[PDB]
């Protein structure tokens, strides 16, 4: 059994979400203030930094220390299957979608001091927010809940489509001859698309 | 200007990236998001999209006779067809910078164990064909792929929306015993630069040492 709790500034975003219940909370909910979540960064730069205040009051009263904090950043570690694996398993997972340029990192270090954080990154490319990237890690996870190579290509019916054939190896009904060439295409694709999955060097 | 039209059978997961866009975007014509239900392509009564896999295994594919249709009537010659798929090329910010210029994508979103690898080849024929992959982990579908790709890519189209960047701080200087660290205050902003530098470096070593 799982628990996930994702916060945000943009809940309307999470809307495509028994063995699992999965909440989303509003940040603004935290604020006291009539107007603020963001203020200017420190020692100058583009664009706004999210306030460690309302992020402080919104983790306090949502995690425990069994919680795992997931902090969503293109400055984190790769999030991997390896990772989804580890993360299948565990009870409280608390997603921190963060906006703008990102949050005061004194939210995740001062976490780290009763929980355990997380800061991951999903890809080598720039998100607006965390809130994509809550919803692959969602996805990645879930699936794997108790309830190596690149895929080689998938066909069905009919056998001949627009006079294209699907390659008759997997038509005669010879399970080793099937599983040779399936093996043969996931390696010749490996090598093609992930090279570095076999160990070689990237283009 | 630019048109993306996304083709899935679970038309309702992409209602973020349509409900995220500002009004001012469409009204000027820069961005069109339209959202498709494969289904309206299908053609027996029981709307079937998916079937059994050719020389057996687990799970099932996507139909070749349902996606043809669909792609015929919504991509042009002019079309750059986005498949995402976990045994793709890499979808990187470069990649998403050679996208934003782009007048047309189209996002096949596949479910199941994926899509008939004919029509991607199909559609190579007479039109720009990328497989990508988001990242090393494997998904249900390529819906939340989507959003990503195009999140990442319309950032960059102006007015739509290397190291490891470094720690940021705002107000206040002081907050749960600890300090903002005393140089970004300091109004050195050669000694700021630096300290920016090294913590970018230290981070990348830390979390990141495959860029180095
Ligand atoms: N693998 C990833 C992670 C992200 C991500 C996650 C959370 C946030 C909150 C804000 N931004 C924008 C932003 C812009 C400039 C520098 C830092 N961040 C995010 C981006 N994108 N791609
Ligand atoms: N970087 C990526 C891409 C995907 C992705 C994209 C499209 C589809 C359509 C189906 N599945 C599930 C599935 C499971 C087992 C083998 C093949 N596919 C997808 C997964 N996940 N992570």
């Amino acid at each position: 059994s799982m628990k996930i709790d994702v916060v945000t500034i943009f809940p309307e975003y999470l809307q495509p979400v028994g063995l699992v219940d999965v909440a989303v909370h509003d940040l603004r909910r935290w604020t006291h203030d009539v107007h603020s979540v963001d203020d200017s960064p420190y020692g100058g730069g583009p664009g706004m930094v999210m306030k460690p205040t309302v992020w402080g009051d919104a983790l306090d009263e949502i995690c425990t220390s069994e919680t795992l904090l997931v902090v969503p950043t293109p400055a984190g570690y790769p999030f991997t299957q390896e990772t989804a694996w580890q993360w299948s398993t565990e009870d409280h997972l608390v997603i921190a979608c963060g906006r703008y340029e990102g949050i005061d990192q004194r939210v995740a270090d001062d976490a780290a001091t009763r929980m355990r954080v997380r800061e991951v990154s999903i890809g080598d490319y720039v998100l607006n927010g965390g809130e994509a990237a809550a919803l692959v890690i969602i996805e990645a996870v879930l699936r794997l809940v108790p309830g190596s190579l690149l895929e080689g290509p998938s066909y069905t019916r009919p056998p001949s489509w627009r006079g294209m054939d699907v390659p008759p190896v997997l038509l005669s009904g010879d399970h080793a001859k099937i599983a040779a060439w399936r093996a043969e295409q996931s390696r010749q694709r490996t090598i093609e698309r992930r090279p570095d999955l076999l160990g070689f060097d990237s283009p």
